[PDB]
């Protein structure tokens, strides 16, 4: 469906596509947040009393602002997630409107078979519900992350600009007696000034902080204790994408060197979509921050990329608040929140 | 050919074939030690008139001993090196005997194309040399041995049985500046009284020791930074076999680990033969060791091995008295010390 209606009924939707095309909105958290306020507003203004055609309705709105963007994620994956917790109530009522027992929480052989009220209300809290989980994640993630972490050992932090991983790492340095060295990269084109950010924040809490330059990965690894990465997109097989510069070869590395990599992961921040090539989900970077003056650019051509994407055969860890999942594992996390059907809007 | 030729001339072969039987001499060194003695005798007693004779009466004689007892590979190579000795001074009296051009220092096509002295004292002067080289070795070593570990480091000590290993770990421990951590490997059957007497030199040298079982080398490999060898012969393509137990379970895991591997033993222990078959090399300890009563140990058949060997392609590092050396190079170290015919007797 076209913008026709939605534009006079919901006003700020087409702020909503500027601040994601033009990039006036940062932070992945912030998007979902726009997301779920957009959401609320389409509920609470519009009347639907049919539900079939308006889970259609919010199928196509969520599927637009998907082709909208192509590397903002966190917005679609909210949709979804409210589309799951419709789509089950719906089910439910079904039931009743009417008027099986599954061996697990789901059936497989269930799709190739042939299978008023206060809705609106349950939709309103599901929301809410949402923003509340949004909120707190670090509440609890932080019981099950502060358990591998050890005295005398050296962890170095690729992508370092997320305010979750920064949390978590100081909540373990609240605890004195767990002893850890902080080697922090720079990341080129997009990360340095968010590294030195990182880097004065850890200095204010006193913690020991080592500035790495990029190409300085091999030297160090040898004496890295436990890799940490701070991942804005988690997909289905294991592989993440990373907010921004040098992650996959230092991974390269660590699988090489035989190195534990943890990563701070969130269940609204997982994506059911799967990433079949490098060529179309690898977003790539300006070379307006590389070097000045464009006549000598004629001939040569400078190769740059923001958002790096990384293979699932290095990393192992996923510190949730629900618990820390395997790479070969977290797409059973998913299901439990995602459909099927849901994937191709 | 058989002992009937020497019987008063020289009689100290029965002793030292006694000594190999029932394993009364003890220690590599002490029976290239007495190799040397024995050939400094038959040189100072016995008559040759002739060259050849002479040689081949040599070959024969060093024959003998190999066939009295395989295991001594120090013994054999002292011989060989005796040799070699000989061989040289011997093709420079032939030139001036008789009264060519060479790329390097030895030839391949002189082998395809057709080619009284005061030699004794030159011979006896070798035997000399070689028992001056035997003295010193760790002198040679520890100016490239303490370069090697560093800081914050943690090394994993396999086999302790090597009396050049302690002394090479003593020097690096002496300095000030330096320092590290030590994890011993037990080794069960042959090695335990020897790591626990390592281990008490090692307290008493007031370092941090770690006395680690057997079973207990997995847990600690995320931190083990280097691995040295107690070996006791080395060969041509760069394998070694190492003084009894323990030892080749732990080189597999460093390999899978990719950690270093380093061995010191000295030029002395290395033999000019190939060692084909492990079976044939590798000698057995004790049933009786292991477990007591005799009646139902017929139905226990134990198996337990002395020495140990491992693959070249998991040690890289080969430091002697001349200087650092791999298993790729070591060949050519043998061939400067054993002539080409000296192989085969």
């Amino acid at each position: 469906h076209p913008n026709a209606a939605t534009s006079d009924v919901n006003v700020t939707i087409d702020t909503f596509v500027a601040k994601l095309k033009r990039r006036q909105v940062q932070g992945s958290y912030a998007i979902a947040l726009e997301t779920l306020q957009l959401l609320m507003r389409f509920i609470s203004a519009a009347r639907w009393n049919h539900v079939n055609d308006l889970i259609e309705q919010i199928r196509d709105l969520g599927n637009s602002l998907e082709k909208a963007h192509p590397t903002a994620f966190s917005c679609g994956n909210v949709i979804r997630r409210i589309l799951a917790v419709l789509r089950d109530e719906v089910e439910e009522d079904t039931m009743s409107t009417t008027v099986v027992a599954e061996p697990l929480i789901s059936s497989m052989f269930n799709l190739l078979q042939k299978p008023k009220t206060d809705y609106r209300q349950v939709a309103i809290q599901g929301i809410k519900d949402l923003i509340d989980e949004i909120k707190n994640i670090d509440e609890g993630i932080q019981q099950i992350a502060i358990d591998l972490i050890h005295d005398h050992e050296i962890l170095l932090t690729p992508t370092p600009d997320s305010k979750t991983v920064l949390k978590f790492l100081i909540t373990a340095r609240e605890r004195s007696n767990r002893t850890f060295t902080v080697l922090v990269t720079e990341g080129f084109p997009n990360n340095t000034k968010n590294a030195h950010e990182f880097a004065k924040k850890l200095a204010q809490h006193n913690i020991e902080t080592l500035v790495v330059p990029d190409s300085a990965v091999f030297a160090l690894m040898s004496r890295v204790g436990k890799v940490i990465i701070g991942t804005k997109a988690v997909f289905v097989n294991g592989g993440t994408i990373s907010s921004n510069s040098g992650v996959s070869s230092v991974c390269e590395c660590a699988r090489e060197f035989r190195t534990p990599v943890f990563a701070v992961a969130g269940l609204y921040k997982l994506s059911p979509l799967y990433p079949f090539d490098v060529e179309k989900f690898v977003e790539f970077g300006g070379s307006q921050r590389i070097l000045p003056r464009m006549d000598p650019r004629k001939r040569l051509d400078t190769v740059n990329q923001i958002t790096d994407y990384v293979p699932p055969e290095n990393i192992d860890i996923y510190i949730t608040n629900v618990g820390g999942f395997n790479p070969s594992f977290i797409y059973r996390i998913a299901w439990d929140n995602y459909k099927q059907i849901d994937v191709h809007l």
